[PDB]
């Protein structure tokens, strides 16, 4: 068997390489990258996401989130106030200020530990899940706008045609904003992509001990654990590190710098924080391996993380027992 400790593999296609997508992950695949829940993707030098930065202030970021930390400093929960709408350009202002500008360091190692020790004592506003890309329309190679879709991938897998569409997010994150432990919707795969600024710390959890961590989550959540079944779905809960070594959790852990992308694999638990102003992009995908995935998925039915359009047609289709409970959930 590939990779058999789960390390996180980092990989650095040529621009030949860089031209079949599906066929790279499969490749990565084959080489044991899934079984740590997350790779890394080195772009070949050649390649550009788009020409230049310069022109992106005006993006709206219509319901910037304060993130709001509950808890102790290891074990914690966040909720998100709705801020007044800002620009990008107004973002990377507030990002930059004293309040909240990242602080002197050392190295990676340094800012983590003063990530831990001092995330909850401050609120950062994140500019999440904002519909749209920043990748070239003439960039062929790993645009993220132009991948193939769940819903074909499940057409071409199963024979069934379903309604809706699948289109990429931007992050606009600042030192400090954080990105709760949760696994991918219907767990699928998702690509990010750090198109600029500073970097993007990420812990995973390979996916063969994904349950491990649900079970010390239970655990150190006991009231959230009751009220919903999946609730790590609602992503609002933090365990540091020191936390999860204590608890004889298996992780990992790897910085992504601007220019890189990230893949997360289906069941890879992963959680993170930005190192000060940046951007990334994702969106989902599905491969054949995928399917089984799918159809295993926990859902949240208590109501509280309400989802996509799209994530219907995947429950009602792979899910069909829970179907009538999880919408019951959305309406
Ligand atoms: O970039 C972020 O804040 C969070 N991203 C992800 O969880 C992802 O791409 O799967
Ligand atoms: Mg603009
Ligand atoms: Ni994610
Ligand atoms: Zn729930």
């Amino acid at each position: 068997a590939q990779n058999p400790n789960c390390n996180i593999m980092i990989f650095h296609p040529t621009k030949e390489e860089f031209n079949d997508f599906d066929k790279y992950i499969a490749y990565m695949e084959s080489q044991g990258a899934h079984r740590a829940g997350l790779a890394k993707i080195i772009p070949p030098k050649e390649w550009k996401a788009r020409e230049t930065y310069d022109n992106i202030s005006e993006i709206l970021i219509a319901t910037p989130l304060q993130q709001v930390a509950s808890g102790r400093a290891g074990v914690f929960t966040q909720y998100h106030k709705k801020k007044k709408a800002m620009t990008v350009g107004e973002y990377r202002h507030l990002a930059n200020s004293k309040k909240y500008q990242t602080p002197p360091h050392q190295n990676f190692e340094d800012l983590e530990r003063k990530y831990w020790k001092n995330r909850i004592y401050n609120s950062p506003i994140y500019g999440a899940d904002i519909s749209g890309s920043l990748f070239d329309e003439n960039t062929k190679q790993w645009n993220l706008g132009h991948l193939g879709t769940i819903q074909d991938l499940l057409e071409k897998e199963c024979g069934v045609v379903i309604e809706g569409v699948n289109t990429p997010y931007l992050y606009f994150g600042m030192w400090k904003t954080t990105f709760a432990w949760h696994t991918e919707d219907m767990d699928l795969y998702s690509i990010n992509y750090l198109h600029l600024g500073e970097p993007k710390t990420w812990y995973v959890v390979p996916p063969e001990h994904g349950q491990r961590l649900e079970r010390l989550a239970r655990e150190l959540f006991p009231g959230s654990s009751r009220g919903c079944g999946a609730f790590l779905r609602h992503k609002v809960a933090l365990i540091s590190p020191t936390v999860l070594k204590e608890n004889g959790i298996p992780f990992n852990r790897i910085t992504q710098e601007a220019g890189e992308f990230m893949v997360t694999f289906p069941y890879g638990y992963h959680a993170g924080f930005n190192h000060g102003f940046n951007c990334a992009e994702a969106i989902n995908f599905a491969t054949p391996r995928w399917i089984d995935y799918g159809k295993m998925a926990s859902q949240c039915s208590c109501g509280e993380a309400r989802v996509t359009f799209s994530m219907d047609a995947f429950v009602r289709i792979l899910q069909p027992e829970r179907y009538d409970l999880w919408k019951r959930g959305q309406d």
